[PDB]
């Protein structure tokens, strides 16, 4: 999968893209690659954040669906109309599908300022596709109309402008030189987000010591499409508190831990050995089994270059609190290469051959991990009416 490799990139904090192209003849545009969502959607008007967008009257193969989408989230929306053309990724399989594609015609706080991206490209499953699961996904048409096996991988790797990043994603194959070491898998525990099971989390070889259900209240995901490790409130709390204590030799303003402040050193010199690892154990494919992923403050501090003070490395504190679940953003993902395994419904991680580290520690993936009678450590959402009424023929 030598043309694939590389073919990603991105700023850092603004997602990772992939080049694609749509129509006859092929309008290339860059596309937000998001695990966490199911729409294939682009820009189709002007948008003062855009050099560039898909032109629907200039493509021989676009046709109209005649229906609307507009897809709310917290503080903002895209919302346009739905079509189909032909699609094709240029650094991805040789081939040319027929997809569904949302024409974005109106936004609100959705593309980003300077990140050169146009659109995104929702890997997860219809389940969570607007405006209902009868949207086909891209990926699902990508598999349906060409022999293209059902799983990808992702490989992402971590003074005026924002520090450029890259990584590959490898559509229809695993590339053994993305990794080291062993490829562990976990469950997808059920396909809408690519939803896993954390049973046990430590900070420091030091055991949280929560009901795992807490790990994975209300789900755990694997996320390209946030940067953070964002961390149930119960659980953000006590990963802060534990990381407070390791690195109490710095006192850092609230601030910091909010990730609303910056903390630098003089070049070179930051204390990388303050700051614990964060190991998080998965449920493995064997009943009673777990192994572990393990990143490095190098993940989890996120690298930010100051105007003021460029001959300091100054960091942004990159885990957050959720609401809404465990999110394996970027942080998580930029220490492993990812196997996103869907004919054999699981995820895979091994160690990222170009994940960051020093030479004392280094991103993990060991396994494994038996533990006697282990126990439920997934969460059941209370099922609304809403939901409950839904009919699925
Ligand atoms: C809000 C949605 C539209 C509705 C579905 O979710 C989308 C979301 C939020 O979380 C994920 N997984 N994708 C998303 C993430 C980014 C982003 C921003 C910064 C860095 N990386 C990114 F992917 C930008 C836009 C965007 O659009
Ligand atoms: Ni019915």
């Amino acid at each position: 999968f030598v043309e694939m490799v590389d073919n990603l990139r991105g700023k850092s904090g603004q997602g990772y893209y992939v080049e694609m192209t749509v129509g006859s003849p092929p309008q290339t545009l860059n596309i937000l690659v998001d695990t966490g969502s199911s729409n294939f959607a682009v820009g189709a008007a002007p948008h003062p954040f855009l050099h560039r967008y898909y032109q629907r009257q200039l493509s021989s193969t676009y046709r109209d669906l005649r229906k609307g989408v507009y897809v709310p989230y917290t503080q903002g929306k895209w919302e346009g109309e739905l079509g189909t053309d032909l699609v094709s990724i240029p650094h991805g399989p040789n081939v040319t599908v027929r997809a569904n594609i949302a024409a974005i015609t109106e936004s609100d706080k959705f593309f980003i300022n300077g990140s050169n991206w146009e659109g995104i490209l929702g890997l997860a499953y219809a389940e969570i596709a607007r405006p209902d699961d009868s949207l086909e996904p891209f990926f699902d048409s990508l598999v349906k109309q060409t022999h293209v096996p059902n799983l990808f991988s992702l490989q992402l790797c971590g003074s005026e402008v924002l520090a450029s990043v890259g990584g590959s994603m490898i559509i229809g194959g695993i590339d053994h030189s993305l990794y080291t070491g062993s490829l562990w898998y976990t469950p997808i525990r059920r396909e809408w987000y690519y939803e896993v099971i954390i049973v046990r989390v430590e900070i420091n070889g030091q055991d949280l010591k929560m009901d795992c259900k807490e790990y994975n209240y209300d789900k755990s995901i694997v996320d390209s499409g946030t940067t953070n490790l964002r961390l149930p409130k119960k659980v953000f709390e006590a990963a802060v508190k534990s990381i407070k204590a390791a690195s109490s030799t710095e006192k850092f303003p609230d601030g910091f831990w909010l990730g609303e402040q910056l903390v630098c050193w003089q070049a070179g010199t930051t204390p990388w050995n303050i700051f614990p690892v964060i190991s998080l154990y998965l449920m493995g494919e064997v009943t009673n089994q777990s192994f572990r992923i393990t990143i490095l403050p190098q993940q989890y501090l996120r690298p930010v270059e100051d105007v003021a003070t460029s001959q300091d490395d100054c960091y942004k504190f990159a885990i957050s609190q959720s609401s809404t679940g465990t999110v394996m953003g970027a942080v998580i993902m930029e220490g492993f290469y990812v196997v996103f395994d869907r004919a054999r419904k699981r995820i895979g991680f091994a160690v990222s051959a170009c994940h960051v580290h020093d030479e004392f520690r280094t991103a993990a993936v060991e396994g494994p991990f038996v533990t006697l009678d282990m126990e439920d450590c997934g969460y059941n959402i209370p099922q609304t009416d809403e939901s409950r009424s839904h009919h699925h023929h």
